[PDB]
Order: structure tokens, then sequence, then C-alpha cells
């Protein structure tokens, strides 16, 4: 059996903090607004992961309303999904990961990136894909308020 | 065989009416413009599988022109494609989607909306998910002018 | 083996050129800005087929900043990506595109769309979907000031 999730998730730019994506920290005049550490990437792919497994959402497993949660890194949030899938039954299959941002430019990073992914989901890199694109200046992101991230994964049985 | 389909739909607020979200009545100081019913949930879930199957799209098939369609239920619909799907073979391997709104609050909703979902598509619970996420205020979503979606699905032969 | 892929591309209008979309000149008082040819339909296939593969993203295998591509007819850039999963064994299995504009009309254009990608794909058409949504004059696509496109794909090994 192979299953498919989908994650999206959005975090503005201004909080005085390093910017960490996919557990990568990446240099910027500013960082995530968010109650974790503000990994839009990691949230994304974590969603997608609960999604694949009918399993809700980080909302539900992860609430912002809960102190445990403030600052956490969020490898842990990953870790504790795909633990969950794994407890099912199933594997990573492959993942696809697009970062919607004006900047910065994640070029330099994505192999980085795709080795904290590699080391997390306990996979084989050529499983896993990270990509980024900007909007052209246009919407939300276009204006550099913050960062979008699209996430697709495929799980399989074993 | 396999098939993936994505759907992506988004309705503005604005219009006198129940605020019907995956077949659900969600409390709102208004609903959602659209030519039928509104359900912006269904109508990205029906193109999924409209696409998956390389059926077109919800437009082609409940056109925005056709009186037929003014103010028609979106779990109609939404049967109408999965009868299209069934009558090539296929069934739901699983779906995911993501609600993507700053407003209304869609928790208290997630598992009657899963539910709907799964009398609609005569399919067991543990293949549906239904997730939600907000922009953090960014974007005509994040400034609750409208609500979008996207969702993903797999179909299986048999 | 079978694997997803996802793409996401946007460009903004305002170039004094042809408007050509999934290979299709589509009649619009403007066309889009890019580097290449701009054919915001065929970089998130491209980027879809790339994710899929794990090879990265059309930014790094036709970077902007070289002349070489300047102008290009992007299915130049969907061939060579395509060329890349066949020589890694696989194929297309089906592949799900969703146009999001608020203009021009996409209805009329929608089976030539699909013929170029079967072409290119070397594909059954029955294999391939092209979608369009508007989002209802909100966002920077509901505005008038480009186009987005989303695009999911599985490859599967021959
Ligand atoms: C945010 C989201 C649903 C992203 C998914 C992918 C995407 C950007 C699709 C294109 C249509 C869209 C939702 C545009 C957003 O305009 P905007 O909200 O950026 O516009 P604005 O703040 O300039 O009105
Ligand atoms: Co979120
Ligand atoms: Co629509
Ligand atoms: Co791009
Ligand atoms: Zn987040
Ligand atoms: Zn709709
Ligand atoms: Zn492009």
């Amino acid at each position: 059996k192979i299953r498919i999730g989908h994650g999206f998730d959005v975090h503005k730019f201004g909080e005085p903090r390093p910017l960490i994506l996919c557990g990568v920290e990446v240099p910027y005049e500013t960082g995530l607004v968010a109650h974790s550490d503000g990994d839009v990437v990691l949230h994304a792919i974590s969603d997608a992961i609960l999604g694949a497994m009918a399993l809700g959402d980080i909302g539900k497993h992860f609430p912002d309303t809960d102190a445990a949660y403030k600052g956490a890194d969020s490898r842990v949030l990953l870790r504790h999904c795909y633990a969950l899938a794994k407890a099912k039954g199933f594997e990573l299959g492959n993942l696809d990961v697009t970062i919607i941002a004006q900047a910065p430019k994640m070029a330099p990073h994505i192999e980085d990136m795709r080795q904290v992914l590699a080391a997390d989901l306990n996979a084989d890199v050529a499983d896993i894909n990270v990509k980024a694109t900007t909007t052209e200046k246009l919407g939300f992101t276009g204006r550099k308020e913050g960062i979008a991230v699209e996430a697709v994964v495929l799980l399989s049985r074993q």
C-alpha cells in the first residue's frame, strides 16, 4: 500500500532570531515568527506525513497554546510524526518540497537541508528533494512578508 | 494502477448564506460567493478526483454559465465526480486535504468533515485526512478575504 | 517503484510578447516576464519531474544568470527534464496540472495544451490532465498581476 500526503505552511518574517529552514541556519536579517523555532519547511513536511497517515495535523499534535513547544526544535516534531508513520508500518517512499520565498537565496543550503531530512527520516537522500522558487515579487512572499512551503510525500508499507 | 490528482480552489467571503465547508455548516458572519453552494473544500477534492482521472475540472463538468448548477450542493457534485472515477474502475486510495484560512476556526469541525467524506466516497475514514492551517495573517486568506483549499488524492484500480 | 513530484511556479505579466502557456499561444494583451519564454506551466511541470527524481529544480539546471537560456522555448527544458527521468529508468505514470489565473480564459486551450504534453512526454493523453481555476479576484492572481501553476506527477519505473 502506498499513501499520499500534502503539507502547506506559512510564517511571517520579523522575529529577531536565527532563520532555521529545514534544520539549517540560513543567514538573514531577521527570522520567522512562530511558537516553535519557526521552521516552516519542517512543519510543512510534518503535516504531509501526518496527512498521508490520516493523523490530522501539527496543530492537533503540537498546539501553540502549550508552552511545552515554545521555541522547540522542529526536528523533534518531524521525528515524532515520522515515528508515528513507522509505528503504523510505513516508511518513506519519496518526498518533494517547494520553498516559496523571495529571499534569502536557498541554493547554497539545499544539500545541507536534504541531509537533515535523510537523517531524520532514516532515508536515502535519493528519496528526498528540496526545491525553491520565488513568486517574482508578487503576493505576500514577493513582498518579503514571510515564507511559504509546499510538500508532498509518498509513504509505503514496510 | 495508481493515479494521483491535485485540486486547488478559492472563494471570497461575502454571500449572505450558510458557510458550508466539506459539507459541514461552520458558524460565521457570512458565507462564500460562488455559482454553486460555495463549498471550497469539496470543490478542491472534486478537482483532485477529476484530475487524477484526466477528466478535466469542475469548470467543465459543472459550468458557472449553467443554470442547472446554480446553488448546487457540492456533496452531490463530489459524488458525481467519484462516480465517474468508479465507472473507470478506480476507487479511493487515500485523500489528504489542506484548508488554508485565518477564520473561521476549523478544528472543532474536522471530524465531522472527515465523516462527510467517508459517507460520500463510501470509504473508510482511515483513508481520509482533513487539515487546516492559517497563513499567520498573510495574504488574502490571512486577511480573512476568503478561503483556499488544496487537496491531493491517490486513486487505485478496483 | 513509483515516485511523486510537486511543482510550483509564478511569473508576472508585463512583457510585450506572445503569452505561451503549456506550449500554446493564448491571446492576451501582454505576456509573462521571465528569462526563458516565460511558460509558467511547463516550468511547474518540469520542477515536478525533477522533484520526483530528486534532481533539484529548474533554477539549478537552467540558471537565469546564463544567457544560453534567454528566450528559450520551455519545451526544450521540459524535454531535458523528462529525458533525465527516462535515463534513470522512469516514465510518466500520470500528471495533473492546475493553472491558477483570473485571465485569460484557459478552457479553449486545454486540449491543445494536453497534446503538447502528450508529445513531449511521449505519453497517452489519458495520463495527462490540465485544469484551471481562478481565485475569485483575490490575491496577485485575482488582481491579474500574474499566473501561478501547481503540478503533481507520478513517475513509475519502466
Ligand atoms: C498562499 C497560498 C494559498 C499559496 C499556495 C500557492 C499559491 C501562491 C497559489 C496562487 C494563488 C494564490 C493563493 C495567490 C496568493 O496571493 P497573495 O495572498 O500572496 O496576495 P496578496 O497579499 O498580495 O493579496
Ligand atoms: Co501551519
Ligand atoms: Co475553482
Ligand atoms: Co520559478
Ligand atoms: Zn509552522
Ligand atoms: Zn469552487
Ligand atoms: Zn518559471
